[PDB]
């Protein structure tokens, strides 16, 4: 549906799901979800136990301090959930970047791969936009900079 079944696994230790999926006890227990990036303010109080990262459309520009907090959280063994309103665009979004900077993906390939764990993933024109400047501009650097700070 229009904002998924639930949260998903897109790779180990990252998932993508809605504003409900990230205050949902059981999901969160479950998926050992220990870190949640939000971009979309629930207006709710943060839950015990997470460490947030809350993102208040430019996102290119939070594509660097988003990636270090799912990357860190990863290479620690620990579990990273990105979230939004519906987790079909802005989420989505953020963890394409990711997935573009720890691989040789374009865009494209890295929304193919989401779409693998959230076949509702559909980021709007706009950050398909800003995601081909990513690729054609910066992914590169990014690649260099995650080799220089963590090997």
């Amino acid at each position: 549906g229009p904002m998924g079944n639930g949260m998903n696994k897109i790779l180990p230790g990252l998932y993508i799901g809605n504003f409900k999926d990230a205050r949902d006890a059981e999901q969160l227990s479950k998926n050992k979800v220990t870190h949640i990036l939000s971009v979309h303010d629930s207006a709710r109080p943060m839950l015990e136990g997470v460490k947030y990262l809350c993102i208040p459309q430019n996102l290119t520009r939070h594509f660097k301090e988003s990636i270090k907090f799912i990357h860190e959280c990863r290479l620690r063994g620990e579990s990273c959930l990105v979230h939004c309103l519906a987790g079909v665009s802005r989420s989505v979004t953020l963890v394409i970047a990711y997935i573009m900077t720890v691989t040789d993906f374009g865009w494209e390939d890295a929304l193919h791969t989401v779409r693998a764990g959230r076949s509702c993933a559909n980021p709007d024109v706009g950050f398909q936009r800003q995601l081909q400047e990513f690729e054609k501009h910066e992914v590169h650097q990014y690649r260099q900079w995650l080799k220089e700070e963590y090997g």
